[PDB]
């Protein structure tokens, strides 16, 4: 933990591959530009949806305008002179709960007020620029090893309840009025309002399960090869625009604003840095801004360094060296300046990173990345641009990005062992066998059941608690000081009721998977030791058809 | 072919075992209750949509109370001294396509009109019975066996068309006024039948998709097996009465016909045989009458020997004879009936029959099927009180029964190789191995793609020709004939164009399946020949997670 070590061993290491990410990004020539549209769709919008989320939560003060400017300078600054380019930037949903925290916070303090607001949050963000600095000074960053699963499933698992909950918020207000809006006009009315409620619900799901369909393009039968890995790249923004296509169906026969549509504004009408404002502060809240600033800190040190371990698997191959250390430092030189500008801060978000590295991976028939600065700063000005386009953007329907919400939220899912484990213990007793005839986790066979279930009942009371806190009006800020705690815990405590290799497999660093099994071998395991034979109508369902009730013959 | 032959030979067969019929019934205690009230539910739902429907198109002549009641009589008349009792009786989709061609026909000749309709369909129902007496003493059931593959399927996914049009019809008409209602109502307001319609949209795919899914919970590793049972037996009432619940949760806040409600009348209400019209009917058109009988003929003379075959498969191992001409000559004298009583004829249903006959099922570890005429009879009086209970199904909205129609559409086609075949024929060269990684039939293997694409061509043509004709405002009452025709198609023309054994593989009357084969054992064959390697994305979505990114380890 000597001071300056990590950063100049960083530095020392990324000053000599420089010139060659760069003319590597340009010898690639303009195939590079697939990685970086996919990229750039991946990111912006939800930083769009994260924008109109805070535009809702802080009364106007911030909006998809600042959002994406933020993402957009942070990440060409990072592709610039960053330590890992393959690292993507933006503002993710955490960041967007403590500003909503912050902003309830100072709206019912005179002192502050609304017009205080961004002053106070440059302050907080001041704060936790000088905490990274001195993170990232004393080699804090040499153990993110500790940075368990254990932890990092949770806070997906609770960030996948909060993105559904944003969207149940969301698709309920399209039955309300809004706050700030004249309440004569005649899409206001309750016919109108229950209209344009229902028409939310039916675009929401639309896009929803149409997106959820897409994700799985490349393994149908069905289409070209292009046709299909475009379909399953960039099915997202596609069904977006289907679907705000389809919401234009009716715009003859219906009042100007059925469906309601996005409600940030347009940064080229005339109706349109906060260091003036800062020096109005006052004095006790410039000192207290220390607490949701080391909250702050605390989550990006943590989800900056698993971002880039995402990024930086050893199973890329990749050839150049890690910047942890001098990727937190600039990460607090980048928080310092949207805290001056007055944009929310960004950081490294999942799963951009990864699969940034992904789309710029090869297999030579054995993966081959193609590491480089082009792809990043292409997307990040591409994501800037996008404030050029905001009144395009102005027209797509707030219940699709409800719908997005509940996109991330179920897409937080699939490669998580929490989740699947609660499904386990949810699961029948007689029917686990089941779980065993498909690709499953090596805890299954290699853990008893009962203490899977106690490991999996301690997580999930830990994720309860730790959202309940996040409903308490002040005290919620401190939900990163929870997940925090998780490290020490699992170190520590854990270990005194459970017995090791359980425990190594329960939270291994690795994702260690099990091939399906026979029958005959999926019954002499402990967990499928209680099979029961399957009934004459279970029997008769599979023998026969549906459409006629013909007799299947094999 | 001597004329009363089969009759005498099935009375004599079924008079033996008629006293058993019964007490195997009565002995089986309360247990016969589960079958009965599946079945019960599996042909009230249907009956009530064509009724609707009815009352669409006849402008109020017929109703649900009407098809409601020719069901439960059929069935209890066919129930007491019916031939096969396993055979279950209904309202069918193609009668109320017929119906709806005679009203339209009616209406536009001043001479009959619609207050003459009824009398005229009852006397096409007298020449209807009389085509049907013929055809039982005259043994014309003798020839059933070729009633092949090629037209069932074909009639069966033109059924399924129809629904589909059917549901879209509804759901378009949801955001209109209906045509014999108070056009100054509040809910006809533009603004409230935008929101009807959206409502309608919501409820019906709700319905749709939540039914579908339930149709598979046999096979989940969830909950207990009773309750697995139950869901997969009722689901589609279940979630009738769950949508029906949503539906009325705004019920509070919006006008009285939001959303809207089954439009079939109350019998009870003070406000509400045809013989003595039949003899005002002119005698041209009484002779004319000839005409739609003869196709009704045609249809029934299918329908009720297929649905029979159906639910006298082999495989149940059933211990009593068959009933085929005896069992048409009482559908003659039941259409004689029904047409002197104003009520739509009922007639074998398919999946009904099979599923009851299923439902009656248990394997001795060898299915034993417990054959008796009490399930019947018990099911068909309780289609018959539904009618007492209108006033509780008025309060179903018809977007539920839209999305009824839609979920009949789609469950026509899982067994469907017509179906399969369209998809094989729409499928890439290069994935045909993916359609030999999973079950599959047997001419996919046997038969030559080039043989299997001509077959599937000239079947895709003959039904779209039959789709248009039905489009036809007086030739299309014609389809039955197109129908008919298939039948020395294939005997006669079909063998000069094809070879044999590809006929029969593609036109089995047994429906032969293959087990999924290794990706090895799927290239040698000739149609998977163009095995095409994945790429590189392709292989990366599979062995990294949606969720973080992270590289799965097997
Ligand atoms: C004309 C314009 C375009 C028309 C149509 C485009 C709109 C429909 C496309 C839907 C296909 C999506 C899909 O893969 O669905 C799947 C299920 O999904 C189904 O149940 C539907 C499959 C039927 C084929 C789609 C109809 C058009 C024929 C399509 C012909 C393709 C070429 C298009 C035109 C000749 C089909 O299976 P799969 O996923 O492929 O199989 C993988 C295994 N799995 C199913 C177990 C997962
Ligand atoms: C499903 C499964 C998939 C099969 C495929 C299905 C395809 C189906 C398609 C259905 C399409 C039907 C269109 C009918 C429109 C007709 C009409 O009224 O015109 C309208 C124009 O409408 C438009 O402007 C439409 C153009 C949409 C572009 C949306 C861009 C948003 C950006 C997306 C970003 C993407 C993400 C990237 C983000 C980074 C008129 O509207 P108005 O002028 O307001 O009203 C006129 C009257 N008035 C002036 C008096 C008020
Ligand atoms: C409101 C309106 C909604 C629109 C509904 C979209 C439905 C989405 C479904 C399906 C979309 C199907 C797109 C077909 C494009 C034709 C490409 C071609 O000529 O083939 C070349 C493509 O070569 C490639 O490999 C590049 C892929 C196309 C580049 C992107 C074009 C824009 C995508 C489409 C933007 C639109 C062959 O090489
Ligand atoms: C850690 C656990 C929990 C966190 C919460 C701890 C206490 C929260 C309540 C603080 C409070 O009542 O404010 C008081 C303290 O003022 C401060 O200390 C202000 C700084 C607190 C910022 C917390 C924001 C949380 C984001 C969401 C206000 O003090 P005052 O005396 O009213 O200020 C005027 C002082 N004067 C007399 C000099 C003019
Ligand atoms: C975010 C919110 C606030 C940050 C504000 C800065 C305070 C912490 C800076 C110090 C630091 O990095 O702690 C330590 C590392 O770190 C750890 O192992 C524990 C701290 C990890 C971060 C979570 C708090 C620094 O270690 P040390 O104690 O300087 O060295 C002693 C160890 N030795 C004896 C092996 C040499
Ligand atoms: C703070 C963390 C405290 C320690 C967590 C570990 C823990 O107690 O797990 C427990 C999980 O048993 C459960 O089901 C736990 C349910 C309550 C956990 C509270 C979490 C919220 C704390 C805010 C351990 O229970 P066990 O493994 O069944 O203990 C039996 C083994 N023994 C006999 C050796 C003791
Ligand atoms: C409390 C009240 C009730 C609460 C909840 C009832 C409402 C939800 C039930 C949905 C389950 C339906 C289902 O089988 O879905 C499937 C997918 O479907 C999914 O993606 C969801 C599976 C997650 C489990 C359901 C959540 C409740 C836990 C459930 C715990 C059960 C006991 C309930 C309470 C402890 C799940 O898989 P499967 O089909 O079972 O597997 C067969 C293979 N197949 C998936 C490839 C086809
Ligand atoms: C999903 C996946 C699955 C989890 C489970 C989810 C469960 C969720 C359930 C949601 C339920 C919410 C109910 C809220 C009602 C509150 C209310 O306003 O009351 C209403 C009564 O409402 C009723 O009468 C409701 C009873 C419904 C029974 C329907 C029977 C239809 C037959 C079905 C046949 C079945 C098939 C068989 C066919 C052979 C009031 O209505 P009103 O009186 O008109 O208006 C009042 C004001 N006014 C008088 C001034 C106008
Ligand atoms: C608007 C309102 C919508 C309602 C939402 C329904 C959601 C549908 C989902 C789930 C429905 C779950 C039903 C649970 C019934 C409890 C049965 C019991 O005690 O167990 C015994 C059952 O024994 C059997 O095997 C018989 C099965 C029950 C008989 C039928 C009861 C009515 C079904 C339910 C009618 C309601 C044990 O032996
Ligand atoms: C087979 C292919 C196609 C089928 C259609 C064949 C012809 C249809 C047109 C018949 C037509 O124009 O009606 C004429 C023939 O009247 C009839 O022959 C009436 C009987 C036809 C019933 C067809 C209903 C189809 C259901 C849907 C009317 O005749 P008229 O001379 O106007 O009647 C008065 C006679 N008078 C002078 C004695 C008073
Ligand atoms: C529905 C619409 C109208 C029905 C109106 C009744 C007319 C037909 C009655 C006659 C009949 O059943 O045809 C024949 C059977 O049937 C067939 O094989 C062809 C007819 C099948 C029904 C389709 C028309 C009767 O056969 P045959 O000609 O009496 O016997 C000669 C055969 N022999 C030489 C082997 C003995
Ligand atoms: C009436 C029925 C007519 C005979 C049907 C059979 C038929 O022509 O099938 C054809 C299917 O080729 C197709 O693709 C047929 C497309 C048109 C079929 C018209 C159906 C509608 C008729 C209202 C047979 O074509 P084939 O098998 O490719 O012929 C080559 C073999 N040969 C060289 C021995 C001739």
């Amino acid at each position: 933990f000597v001071p300056f070590e990590g950063i100049k061993n960083d530095l020392k290491g990324r000053l000599m591959c420089y010139k060659q990410d760069w003319t590597g990004g340009f010898k690639a020539g303009f195939r590079i530009l697939a990685p970086t549209t996919y990229i750039f769709f991946a990111s912006a919008i939800p930083v769009i949806s994260f924008g109109e989320q805070l535009e809702r939560s802080t009364d106007g003060v911030l909006t998809a305008v600042q959002t994406l400017a933020s993402t957009a300078i942070c990440g060409m600054i990072h592709s610039i002179i960053g330590g890992q380019p393959l690292l993507i930037l933006g503002v993710a949903e955490p960041t967007v709960i403590m500003y909503t925290f912050m902003f309830n916070f100072a709206k019912a303090r005179p002192e502050l007020g609304r017009d205080l607001f961004l002053a106070w949050s440059g302050w907080v963000c001041v704060w936790t620029a000088l905490m990274l600095f001195v993170l990232a000074i004393c080699g804090a960053c040499s153990i993110i090893n500790r940075f368990t699963r254990v932890a990092g499933e949770l806070f997906g698992l609770l960030i996948a309840m909060l993105f559904m909950q944003q969207a149940i918020k969301g698709l309920v207000d399209e039955f309300r009025i809004p706050e700030r809006e004249n309440q004569k006009l005649k899409e206001f009315l309750p016919s109108w309002r229950f209209a344009n409620g229902m028409f939310a619900l039916v675009l929401s799901f639309g896009l929803l399960l149409t997106g959820l369909r897409s994700r799985k393009a490349r393994s149908w039968r069905y289409g070209t090869g292009w046709l299909r890995s475009l379909i399953a790249d960039y099915g997202v923004p596609l069904m977006v625009l289907v679907w705000t296509g389809v919401s234009y169906i009716p715009a003859g026969d219906v009042p100007k604003g059925i469906p309601r549509r996005l409600f940030s504004p347009n940064p080229w009408s005339p109706g349109a840095t906060v260091v003036k404002e800062m020096l109005d502060v006052p004095i006790v809240y410039i000192i207290g801004a220390f607490i949701p600033a080391s909250m702050i800190a605390v989550l990006y040190y943590f989800d900056h360094s698993v971002a880039s371990q995402l990024a930086q698997q050893k199973e890329f191959n990749l050839r150049k060296p890690s910047s942890y250390h001098y990727d937190l430092l600039l990460l607090g030189f980048l928080t310092l300046m949207c805290g001056l500008l007055g944009v929310p801060p960004s950081n490294g978000v999942i799963p951009q990173s990864p699969m940034h590295t992904k789309s710029l991976a090869t297999l030579k028939y054995p993966v081959e990345v193609k590491e480089q600065r082009v792809s990043n700063l292409l997307q990040s000005t591409m994501v800037g641009g996008c404030v050029a386009a905001m009144p395009i953007l102005k027209m797509i329907p707030t219940s699709v990005l409800w719908g997005y919400f509940a996109f991330m939220a179920i897409e937080s899912l699939p490669g998580n062992q929490f989740w699947e484990r609660i499904l386990l213990l949810f699961t029948a007793p007689s029917r686990r066998f089941k779980v065993l005839e498909d690709y499953h986790a090596t805890f299954v066979e290699t853990v008893p059941f009962k203490t899977i279930a106690m490991f999996t009942l301690f997580q999930t009371t830990y994720l309860l608690i730790c959202f309940g806190l996040t409903w308490i009006p002040i005290a919620g800020v401190m939900f990163p000081l929870m997940i925090m705690f998780l490290i020490p815990v699992r170190q520590y405590l854990l270990p005194r009721f459970f017995k090791g290799a359980h425990l190594q497999d329960l939270d291994a660093a690795e994702y260690e998977e099990a091939p399906a099994l026979p029958f005959n071998l999926a019954a002499e395991t402990e967990i499928g030791s209680t099979t029961s034979y399957p009934g004459d109508l279970e029997i008769l369902d599979e023998v026969m058809t549906r459409s006629r009730g013909e007799f299947r013959h094999t």
